[PDB]
């Protein structure tokens, strides 16, 4: 139903406007001003889901807010039709946290099998305040007032980085255009929701690997993006007796008229003494937490809250749980062996870093933006937290035995490799094994998030229009031959890398383990004995799902699939690997276990005795390595052929 | 003119929604790049460099080129060559200069304009409410104003308690943070501020670098008293510029223009302002030779003129001599300094420092906090650490002073008596001699006049603001004279208040009581006869105060916060009166002198070798030392008489 869709709409107006708009028939009113009837039968089923005050974002890391989502989408996802579901929805939306409320519908789109997560609204044309800066949305305000006046029905207003931090004085400053991309937030709340940390242990096959893997990856691209701006590569925050040097003031106001908080520069990760103070937390209980979790790591094995112990592998035996998996479940955390002993590290370091503003709560103050899963990525202490996270995964990953010779053959050898970038501007064609980038402009509708009427028979749209990274699409084919005598199936697995560090020396394999990011892994059709070629265009990547917003439901950004890259051009390793055998790889099906026994990442999260990715490369016959250049264009339009006026003499060949 | 009163109002609406609402005329019109007025080329060729301040921004009035531009703009304004013409200008440059600046201008006008009262300014909180009112009550306001508009309702109250702005139980500066906050307390700090700028022509007040001494140090010695009625301990010199400021602020205060005061984290650095552009910064250690310069003047007598030549600092100057203690208050400010280039401009720059210690490099793209501004400083608790560390400079200076002579403190007149009587306030209840009490009682105002909160041009709407305030009931007090000689006498009658005991429960000897002593009455009498006189005063005439929730008009202290807070079970404080031989005496007349040649606080700003407040008044029969209780009444009903079946027994005599 897109009477469904509906329900996502103007989520800070009562349901009695969003009704009379939308031609919504409402169960029976009462004043509390208008608000629906909430059946005494309903409220019995709803659980801790009232509990969270209007006027507050969902804390997504908290587990009180946390168990209200639960609560709530229990309800949608349990009735008994869609007819039914939407009939719940209208008569609870005026008595739940507006947050909360869409937190719970966009899970019950991944959970409930008649339902496609596709199908939900953009999260950018819901909650348009969590994605524009303040200054921008009163300056929307202003403009719709003015319009309606001199009858016009549509406003565009637009913004640039240039207005949310001060590059020049600032180094992390100049990566915020992608921390602040506001489909890669819209990606971290739909994995948190399609993955949550709360599911009933279970219904997701991996989930902890998962997170561990998704997490990886976006770490492993931030990187890429930092080197591409000359920045050196994120550090992990480790030592929390260190302040956290860099601070962050996201500019965000909520619908509800209440301001992010900010975090200044050089603050401490301090105990968060809660209110009440029975539900506090402290930095050297969770330095405990991380103590019991790394020794468990180093010995192999976790100790069960039931006294049991349970080996950790990522060579496990038929129907026994991944290593991986179970670290990532400790460390979440979510269906952890021992809650009481390994704790809830990573959640409560976000709430830690979230709070430590006002860590004592004496202020009466927000939370900042790294308490909720739809802003968290905007802040640069988000990759210095998973920077740390995916080194206690790195750690758990050095433990295990180099993938074996058997573990790494197969029958197919790959012979060829080529990149080529699609056609995208007249009069260029892009040369061989050669990426671009550039900026974009994109608009979208906010009028469905915010409504800008003053009185009720207005007419007003305003758009909202800003700058995005983007790039060309692209197709690779890769070249094979089966030697054998019968067709045989396989899965190609592409993965990409700087070649150089920030000093420009060449990274060995051990540092490139931190690097490896997924580019495609699939499986193609049958091989028939001989030569075959694979051409696979970049908008089938295993990456993606299936006008702001190219691809829907959970999907890493097609806009942010390329690296940014140089003016002058950066390398990339594009390894390639042929193995014998809709949703993004990173995000996972609910209903459906991960169909690769491989660990995620294979077979490059382990350790090897080749010094260098060439030297293990060589070793395989099934594996080869290739390399691309990627180029960011600040003037798209200079690859044109310029004319010979106006063309440039170079005093050393090049200029 | 009440017209002039109007161009207060909705400034930030523009000049066509103003004079649409009001009548009032418009010269011609254009569109900008909006209606706005078209600006005269010969109106704007006076105007300086008011222009320059950006829209959207606060008016910084520590800031030299913020302050530069209200002194421009209010020079066109006093140089009008009538009301009638004052009102043009005013009208055609509203739509062109930031508003803060506007007002600040116009409310300076006022001050300087003999044909203007400052009495007749609207008051502050009605301008500008969102000063004064946090951010949820305003944008709750907000709401209920569209809710009443939809519903027919024409009227519509909001109100808030300091439960909501910080909490007590976790932080012991916040129990005083209704007299920080009180909105009067505010106006007046605007007030004094426009009616004494230190950017004032010199020589067009008399010695306002004593009254900006003066005023301060009875705002610090009154605050010290209200923190001593609450147990807290008394203020602490921001001195030692190394450590961390330990109690930060937020002041959930957002600009008309919606921009959000910037917040200040607790154990923040006091660190150098890196300004944009970077040749406008100032140092932390630039700060701290200005007052090494300044400390050595003091020390040994003298300061250094620009002009090379040296000035003696004394408080006992020949006829046409400056007082010391005002080139010392022109010097620190600063205002009109015997030499910028070494002593500096302390005071100001240091509420920059403060008001920008959140992002001092200016990395953030933030705004400034509230020590920025005048109207907002004194919410802050480090304004007050900040003021004990410039009435420490002063007293610094005071102490280099000879102790009063003889002849200096002899006087004709004998003081006999003294009482004090609080008048009548509930029936049933007669207050003994000698005690006042204090209690909360709300107040409440019209919002209308500075916010506009209309949906639409035909709204009938108006939203009151409720909220508490310190009061107390009138009192009056009567002295009982001796005139001995053999004709008329006149007499100026100084009396002083201070606490009796310190934070330790220990007798404050005479040195220490100078920290404390605050202005409660001095003025002139009639002429005495020989023979005995009663001489008795209303509180609501003091000197202190000027001539509905805004009971006294223009530049004075708040009649609210006449009165110390007291404590439930009564706090002793002493009395002091001097007979001595002959429009807020804190703002003083700006086309007047100030008509006593004594020093502002005579006699007691200088050390004397009596050790106690007691001996030194013994020596002297022109002294009385009388003393009052002051009780805080949490329930001011408590006072009345209670049912004897409701009495209840006591274990030790009194409960
Ligand atoms: C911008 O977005 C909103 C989507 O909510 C559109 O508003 C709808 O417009 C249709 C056609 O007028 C109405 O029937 C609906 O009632 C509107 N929905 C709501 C909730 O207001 C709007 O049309 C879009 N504007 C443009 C230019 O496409
Ligand atoms: C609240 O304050 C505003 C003063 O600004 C009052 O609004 C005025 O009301 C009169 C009478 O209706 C109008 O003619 C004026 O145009 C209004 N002024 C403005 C600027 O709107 C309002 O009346 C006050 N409300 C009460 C109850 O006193
Ligand atoms: C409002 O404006 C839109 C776009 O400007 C226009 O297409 C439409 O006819 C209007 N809608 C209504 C209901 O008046
Ligand atoms: C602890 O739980 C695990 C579940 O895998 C089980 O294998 C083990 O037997 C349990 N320990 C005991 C002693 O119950
Ligand atoms: C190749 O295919 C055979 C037959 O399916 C399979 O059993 C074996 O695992 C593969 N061998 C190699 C060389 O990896
Ligand atoms: C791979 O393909 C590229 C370009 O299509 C070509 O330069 C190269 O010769 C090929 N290598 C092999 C081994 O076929
Ligand atoms: C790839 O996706 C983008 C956005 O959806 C689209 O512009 C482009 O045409 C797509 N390429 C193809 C051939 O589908
Ligand atoms: C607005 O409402 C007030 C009462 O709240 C009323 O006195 C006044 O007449 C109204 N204004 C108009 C223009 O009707
Ligand atoms: C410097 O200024 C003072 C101010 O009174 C004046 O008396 C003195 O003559 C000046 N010094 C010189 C040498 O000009
Ligand atoms: C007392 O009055 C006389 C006459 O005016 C005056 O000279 C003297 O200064 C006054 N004060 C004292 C203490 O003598
Ligand atoms: C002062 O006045 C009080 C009350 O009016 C009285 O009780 C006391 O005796 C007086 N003292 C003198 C010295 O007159
Ligand atoms: C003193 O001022 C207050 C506030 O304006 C007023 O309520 C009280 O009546 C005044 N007292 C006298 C007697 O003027
Ligand atoms: O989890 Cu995806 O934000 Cu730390
Ligand atoms: O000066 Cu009155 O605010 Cu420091
Ligand atoms: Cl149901
Ligand atoms: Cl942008
Ligand atoms: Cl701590
Ligand atoms: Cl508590
Ligand atoms: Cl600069
Ligand atoms: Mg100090
Ligand atoms: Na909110």
């Amino acid at each position: 139903d897109e009477e469904l869709r509906q329900l996502f709409y103007l989520p800070y107006e009562s349901t009695s406007t969003l009704a009379d708009r939308l031609g919504i028939q409402l169960p029976p009113l009462e004043l509390s001003t208008a608000v629906t009837v909430l059946d005494p039968e309903l409220k019995a089923k709803l659980g801790s889901a009232l509990s969270i005050p209007e006027g507050i974002p969902f804390f997504a890391f908290n587990k009180q807010h946390s168990q209200a989502v639960k609560d709530l989408s229990k309800v949608f996802i349990e009735a008994k039709s869609l007819n039914v579901l939407k009939d719940v929805a209208i008569m609870v939306k005026d008595h739940v946290n507006s947050a909360v409320f869409l937190a719970a519908l966009y899970h019950t789109y991944y959970e409930r099998k008649d339902l496609s997560p596709g199908d939900t609204p953009p999260l950018p044309t819901v909650l348009p305040d969590r994605f524009v800066p303040t200054f921008i949305i009163n300056k929307a305000k202003k403009l719709a007032k003015s319009a309606i006046i001199n009858n016009q029905t549509e406003v565009v207003v637009e913004w640039h980085s240039d207005e949310t931090g001060l590059s020049s004085r600032s180094p992390e400053h100049r990566v915020s255009y992608w921390r602040e991309d506001m489909n890669l937030n819209s990606f971290h709340w739909h994995w948190h929701l399609s993955n949550p940390y709360y599911i009933e242990p279970g219904d997701r096959d991996r989930r902890g690997e998962l997170f561990y893997y998704m997490h990886h990856n976006l770490v492993a691209r931030y990187n890429m993006e930092r080197l591409s701006l000359n920045l050196k590569p994120v550090k992990a925050f480790e030592d929390w007796r260190i302040p956290v040097q860099d601070g962050y003031f996201p500019h965000l106001t909520t619908g509800n008229g209440q301001e992010w908080s900010s975090r200044q520069d050089s603050t401490f990760f301090q105990d968060i003494r809660e209110i009440p103070l029975v539900d506090s937390n402290y930095v050297s209980q969770l330095e405990m937490w991380r103590t019991h979790l790394y020794h468990g790591i180093d010995v192999g094995y976790l100790i069960h809250e039931n006294g049991s112990y349970v080996r950790l592998t990522d060579n496990p035996e038929v129907g026994e749980d991944y290593g991986i998996n179970l670290v990532g479940e400790a460390l979440e955390a979510g269906d952890s062996v021992n809650p009481d002993v390994y704790g809830n590290i990573h959640n409560l370091g976000h709430d830690f870093l979230g709070q430590s503003h006002d860590p004592a709560k004496k202020h009466s103050t927000t939370s900042g933006v790294m308490g909720a899963v739809e802003t968290a990525v905007r802040d640069p202490v988000f990759f210095r937290w998973h920077k740390f996270i995916d080194n206690v995964f790195h750690r758990y990953k050095l433990t295990q035995p180099p993938y074996t010779p058997r573990q790494l053959s197969g029958n197919i050898t790959v012979l060829n490799v080529t990149v080529q970038e699609e056609h995208w501007i007249d009069d260029y064609v892009s040369p061989e094994n050669l990426l671009h980038t550039f900026f974009t402009p994109k608009t979208f509708n906010s009028s469905s998030g915010i409504d800008f009427r003053l009185k009720r028979d207005d007419n007003i749209t305003v758009h909202i229009k800003s700058n995005f990274l983007e790039h060309p699409d692209f197709s690779y084919t890769i070249t094979v031959n089966n030697p054998t005598s019968d067709f045989k199936r396989m899965k190609l697995r592409i993965f990409l890398a700087p070649k150089f560090d920030e000093e420009g020396v060449k990274m060995n394999y051990a540092s490139l383990l931190r690097y490896w990011t997924e580019v495609d892994v699939f499986e193609t059709d049958p091989i028939a004995p001989g030569i075959a070629y694979i051409t696979r265009h970049s908008n089938e990547s295993s990456i993606l799902s299936t006008t702001a917003f190219a691809f829907s439901g959970c999907s890493w950004p097609r806009n942010l699939q390329v690296p940014r890259g140089t003016q002058d051009g950066m390398n990339f390793h594009f390894f390639v690997m042929a193995t014998d055998v809709s949703s993004s790889s990173f995000c996972g099906r609910p209903d459906q276990p991960i169909p690769d026994p491989w660990p995620m990442g294979y077979p490059l999260e382990r350790r090897s005795s080749k010094a260098t990715i060439e030297d293990f490369v060589d070793e395989h016959p099934n594996m080869m390595l290739q390399e691309v250049t990627i180029t960011h264009l600040r003037d798209p339009s200079s690859v044109l052929r310029r004319p010979i006026s106006e063309r440039k003499e170079c005093l050393l060949f090049t200029c």
